[PDB]
């Protein structure tokens, strides 16, 4: 079986083995990296291709996995659709950055998102122009509100808007976005629920506010690594709490 | 004060104090009526608008509204912004049916809705002709689920779709709607969820799997009241564990 | 044959042979009970289902039916579709109320609507994204105008914009609407002539200004009252100049 | 007032005063001159920029124009939009020819157009991508449909539909059309009923059937001389009872 | 063969031997009898259908045709697949005018168009509503560019816009399109690139700038006299280099 | 000066004067590293934020960047804007690859892009739902022409379909695209010239055929090296003949 030995995809070199059932993705492949060399144990790095690092290990005697999805819904997708097919990945958790887009939220608080809104194309072409609803795993997103209960985290459980457009010429849409309800803006989630819903996966995301568009403040570097840490230790609490 | 002692809306002839903080609503008014007199304690009929009746009553020492909204977004976003707004309505529980699309999800299932796909303009007329994800709020799908953990009931939490269109040529668009995970296909619960949005409002939706469109399998009448109770005990229970 | 004895749809009850050639139907099941119990002798209440109320009764010796359809096209068009073709209704008259949006339209005009504009997705869906032109049957706009022409009515012969959305932000839209010749807004007209083209029946569409958008000013309910009354006795005197 | 004196458009030269209240237009320049040398008396040539030949003559006593509009929405508007502006025509007869798209509709019927689908965008550009109903003035459809009662003229009162298109890949589209009403395919009557809805002008289109698509069958030269005989006697008398 | 030897088309009533190889196209017909009667030798008026007169003659020993397509791209199109197809005519030259909207653009410059903006829905109706990029023939695009090369005519190569709508309430559409790069609009380059592409012909369009429509200027009408004749210098010029 | 002594984008973390006037972009970063190791001399790593590489160095006595673009439309986007603004890069030539979808393409087939149709949504939220055509700067496509006429490549200078999509169902959409002449299917094309077309940059695309999807052939790994190697040849030979 010299064909599935050697199988892999055109944009990840791993055998067909080397993946947990349950993934965490950031945008950010030195993310990964990161991620997976301070809290994973046994670690191997099992995918490179185009600098888009993943990589298994061990938390707590299950195994676990941690790759870059990429910038915006066209890259992750293809990461989602290679994963959820050849690799037999089921359960992703994307661990990501927002934008808020309204006062009400705060620098630090962490979005969980029951749905994402976008202004992709993607999904009105494989869905006959009918509005597609992305939303996460129910037993998933609460496990998260369950970890999250347990911590002294601000959190909230809503909307995201995944956009394909970082830079835009002033903030009218964002205030229109804000009057609908979304809790904050990034460019992937659309698409892993999206995916997942494709292919049978389940999925959540976690989105840390690290900027506010709104209110034109930002955490700091040091910030910014002490709030990935909160949300990671909540993310591998959940993955521990997934059945096998 | 005469013109708010008065006050009232086109489709709605209640007083303002009339309503409860919460209401399950129905799409026929006929079931509303049903529901009111056989499980509230006290009831007023509070508006009954083009045949559109209200009620409002108590069930274990807590106030509960049950109204009906009729056939599809437009009419129902009519009585969900009236509610919303003039009438100060929070809490809102859809108690719907729905139509199966994949042997997968069965007559009798409950489906509880985190979100709902849909083939109406309304979100595109208002969101910039961007893809609205139509969502349930957290909290109430959460009590939904632990409700129904201690039923005996089939269900399911995962997506709608909500379609301005009873009557279709064929079943190819149901076909894909299942191929991206949808559970049932009905009519008002994009709306709800889209409006609650808006509204700063707090909504989930009950739809009992009542038709299976692909298998061409149909309740009976006496099977459709035997998931009616189920359901109904299940959202009251939900009702009365909702902060006050 | 007891499959036909008994044959009946999902939203009315009625037996197969229940209903005239020729059915008014006004929003309002409320309304069309009052019609049906005003206005025509031996009449029968032949369908309840949701309580929307449906009669067959006759005037000046030829059956007539009156039935509500309800609020907007998507719970229009189930009714409509129902009637056109399980129940072999013929011929329709919308007796309906609009908002006009321009000073040149005046409280107490009876529009008959031409066309119908409007803001829907459903005739997109069915037609390739094409404009479909939502048009009245000329034969009977004719026999509304002559019939017209003897009375004291102000009328206009032109189109309505038929809106899924009764709320809006600002008046905006309506500023447009006015500016390219729309008359006024409702919300089933756009549905009747649709549905009645897809089946080969014959519409036509009649409206009081009942409220004026632009103006702010409403018709008070004793003059809404007076102008039903002008627009049922041009509908029925329409009803009887049509062939059997 | 020189700069009056001179007053012209880009697409036609003829002086300010130059045309009739009520102007007769064929897509063709050369019919038009055939129209007014054969049924005009008195007759001028007013305009020939770009071979768009117009010209103004008598019949019974009664001012006339006759003009070219060319092919498609965008040409004809262009000429629609000069003449109801800066000319002050009031009232505008389309007089042209459409392809059957099913059986029951012959070669020879002519088609009285009171509504016009198409598959423009230009509608949609300035009218916010609403669905724009594109209909006749209702006293002109009247007039034509009360002389055509005083002929054996086969005539059918209904909807068109205006193409960019004139070539197309198959007939499915065709038989789209026909399922929802559509009596014959053209390019430019829904351009008119837009451009007259925008300038509060008066307009109506009859379009002689000479080409069955769906039957492969096409008038002979002779033959669609006759029709269009028939087609002028009905304009000019429908012309002769317009007001003044 | 006598079928073939009588073969035309609808709106070309030459005989199929007619055409040259290439052909020179502007909007207007007597343009394109000016142009024949002015630089060709030989002579022959090939058709003349609705006045769309066009010609074939010869220009230092090679066959060259001229023809109008009339205004928009409905017409436009109608003309090129008949020219592409029946008469199997290969090199397509648009010899045009267009309006700059930004003053960088300067009257008497020749804009070589690369490709062609669009407002048309022509191509999303035959390209599943992707977006289309219309653009030249490379080989006459650089042809154009060695010719202009060897004279002292202002010239830009870029991107125009074709427009449905010569008339707009107003120029804030013409700023967008500034801000992205268009140097200037009219109506039937995109219509000529996409045609040449279904149909496997070379295209390029030249187009004068003969007015500035944020600057409010213009050319008089003898300074385009003398534009036209830069513009068809550098036409023949190009057509006598193509291959044969 | 500090502010503008640190300044760096959130996706690159380059010193502002780092980069040269001329970037060569593919989408891959550890190709880009490849490119600027083997081909340029002083060679500087000026930026590697989430591993997006990015290289400046001198080539025969002229400095040239190498940086990846990460894939697809969104991606690529957010590196063009940061490049074409922030650090002030005016020639741009993306070397990538491309999927043929027609025999008439070949394997090993370079690809001149003048144009990229696109099934992103993008351009259409920027355009106000217009067609944008999507072009590349004359002079740097004529460089490209000119240095391979030089050469023993096999090109085709045409327009490739920048998709959202790496994946899809079938080929149908493939077939269409084949059609009307696209030549190459790949992802960022569209969003280099559209970027560069805002901020008024120069922008090229070479595309090596290295896949061919209807022929279901793939070149080898070692020929994916040969034709890197000769589109790099092509590309520096151009970068030198660009003014300065």
């Amino acid at each position: 079986n010299l064909y599935f030995q050697s199988m892999s995809t055109p944009h990840i070199n791993a055998p067909l083995d080397a993946f947990a059932d349950t993934i965490l993705m950031p945008g950010d492949p030195l993310r990964a990296k990161l991620i997976a060399e301070t809290y994973l144990e046994n670690v191997v790095q099992v995918t490179d291709v185009r600098g888009m690092l993943g990589f298994t290990g061990e938390f707590k005697g299950r195994k676990i996995s941690v790759m870059g999805h990429g910038m915006g819904a066209p890259s992750a997708s293809i990461y989602f659709h290679e994963l959820m097919t050849t690799y037999k990945v089921k359960n992703f958790i994307r661990i990501g950055s927002c934008g808020a887009i309204h006062d009400d939220v705060k620098l630090k608080d962490l979005i969980v998102a029951i749905g994402a809104s976008t202004d992709s194309k993607m999904n009105r072409i494989r869905f006959k122009d009918n509005d597609f609803a992305a939303t996460a795993n129910y037993n998933m997103l609460s496990e998260c509100v369950n970890t999250l209960k347990t911590t002294d985290i601000n959190y909230l459980v809503g909307n995201v808007f995944s956009s394909d457009l970082f830079y835009r010429p002033d903030e009218e849409q964002y205030d229109m976005m804000a009057r609908y309800g979304i809790l904050g803006v990034e460019m992937e989630v659309n698409a892993l629920y999206s995916a997942a819903a494709e292919n049978h996966c389940n999925a959540v995301a976690l989105c840390t506010v690290t900027d506010h568009i709104k209110n034109h403040e930002h955490l700091t570097a040091d910030e910014r690594r002490t709030e990935l840490h909160e949300m990671i230790n909540v993310a591998l609490d959940v993955a521990l709490k997934l059945p096998t």
